[PDB]
């Protein structure tokens, strides 16, 4: 086998998921005994499952929502391509059982459920009040987040020269 | 089958759906007596020299209409059209689903469509010390508009959705 | 050497190579619009079987990416496009394959959803309304149906209330 | 001679590329004779390439980016599908070497370069004055282009020479290319 | 054909996770650290698993083949907009490409700074300025500086005097990298 060490064998299987084939071996097929299709981990004649002429193991399932499932098997990594509907793969995940990736799928659609869905960001107002002597000081100090609102004027010792509205964003 | 028990019924289709090819099996293919696809349920006899059924439709927008009729659920690419799903829920004549869709179209066009931002203001006033009271616990959603000295007028406004 | 058309230039289904891509429809699908090049197969056109693959396939040297869209339109009339996908290719297309009706109905996607992309200066229009202290809750409230508050200004009339109105083309 | 093969000469053609099949017609390929495609533009007597099982002219690239190559060796005009990257259209379009597409494709990839990043935009300013009558004359004559930034109310006066300008009127309006 | 009249060229097939791939020994030579590598000569007593039609089995997915075997046919690195470059990676590692694996990282951290980049901090100064210069004050801003508002500020009676100081106006200025 290419990508193995020379002088080893590999029981290649062919799965036809929903009229589209998938090649992988028995090998990977182990890695979730919980999982039905550890079924193939295990050489067996006496099984005798559906095949397709060409030996393949029928599936009637999405062939499109496999890969990421597969995929999982073959390196741990849960991996979905942008264009692809996770609620799609959950589905697969729980078809062909697979606990821990159900899980992870899970978080995937919080993880960017919590992204998308939230009203305008929040903003928050401070009051600064400053005498007239230290009005440049005040401005020009802004702490770091704050946007300037408006400046106001009083006045008539410790008289209130200038109120100034000042502003942030919340970002959650 | 594989993801059965041992010693089940359990028979095999292909559909040339556009010419592109979908197994499945009689099984999720009589979910609903209604459809048209409900013919091929029952073993009865157009087939290629493959033995697939032939149908004269595309084949993108089937994917999701052959998932419903085998999860119950309605999932769909965020690159595909919703009413190609639509005409295809149709055309198989999926009552229960043809009901999803215009679901999920609705839903998302309330979504994107509302006249422009409706905006409403109120002129809460306050005396002196209660100001930054005022506006530092302004309520849920509101922005500062402006701040009048007369004691003050605060205006504040809020959007609509 | 080819005596006579090709055995099923007649068939009911009808298999296209479009740029090497193949398509499966019905001859009856290719009769929608009589003014259409793919009408040629509908009529069985003695013409086509120089551009017959072996198996019987129809070559055509168009781009494929484009075609299900239009194939889609004479199968069940209705205009629909991915989101992906991009109009001024399915145009290209429409006129080629000579689909007028189709041609219609997609130039009027280009132009709705570029009136929706393309906005242009949204020029406004104030107003300097004016208000006494009292009547100053109601004023704003109750604003005008597309009117935002813009200012408040006060006078030792009372208030000076601007307000404005975005216009959109 | 010996038999009588029809399919010979053949105005059809298929490029294997990178194992995806693609077919065009000897004509489409004659576009760009500097293209070393354009070997089998014509009916090549004497040369003989490497092709497949069926008959395919075998191309060792990616077959994803070839699409718009082949589109303008159609109709001339450049069209990329909005999910694509021009820079694999770039790196084949010089593979076949086409000259005036690798032009094109250049000009797409500056234009939504400059388009991306640029700096935000320079505003303009303008200080109005008006009576107090003359308020609704101003802003209902406000210039085509200008924003309402702030309105400030002088105060107006009894003072001497200063007996003009009640209100103040802060504008602006952004510039562009 | 790609190559001038009378040239040495080798054809392979892969089958990676059921997807088949043209390409010739030539190009997987690029990197002798890679597995693919064994492929690089015409190996007579190789034997590695093929299929019925003769094209080496890989046990992984195509879907983020494709960029790895087009960096070893140019030496570039790309990839489609909807596709995860933590997809490519792995793939990039597991044929075992250094070179690759390295831009990819670069390519990932690129995009994270992107994403998730933070809000634009400001500057904010207040001036003053007489009555009469406030016009050529605000006209005459540099390049860079926002009006942000006006405070009218002496009083009836000094209004247009010189000892005055009529108006405060603040300004700001937005930060870049």
């Amino acid at each position: 086998a290419l990508a193995q060490r020379p002088g080893s064998v590999s029981k290649w299987v062919r799965l036809n998921v929903g009229g589209t084939y998938f090649l992988t071996t028995r090998q990977t097929l182990c890695r979730d005994p919980k999982s039905f299709l550890y079924r193939l981990c295990q050489a067996d004649p006496d099984l005798d499952s559906d095949k397709d002429e060409t030996g393949a193991y029928l599936i009637d399932r999405d062939p499109t929502y496999f890969g990421p499932v597969l995929n999982y098997l073959r390196h741990g990594k849960l991996v979905i391509n942008k264009d692809l509907a996770e609620e799609g793969v959950l589905e697969e995940a729980e078809f062909y059982n697979i606990t821990s990736l159900i899980k992870l799928v899970k978080d995937k659609i919080r993880e960017r459920d919590s992204k998308t869905s939230q009203v305008p960001v929040k903003h928050v107002y401070r009051v600064l009040q400053c005498q007239e002597e230290e009005l440049t000081q005040m401005v020009s100090t802004m702490s770091d987040g704050w946007k300037f609102e408006q400046l106001v004027s009083i006045g008539s010792e410790d008289q209130a020269e200038f109120l100034c509205v000042v502003s942030k964003e919340l970002h959650n």
